[PDB]
């Protein structure tokens, strides 16, 4: 980001919403699928 007037707050938990994305071990880079 460069303007950042809100980003902090509600990119700042999607960034870690999306590092389990469902509690599911974020299927596209979980380990049976290989990265």
């Amino acid at each position: 980001r460069d303007p950042l007037l809100d980003a902090l707050r509600r990119e700042g938990a999607l960034d870690f919403w999306s590092a389990g994305a469902y509690a599911r071990g974020v299927p596209l880079s979980e380990p049976p699928q290989a990265l």
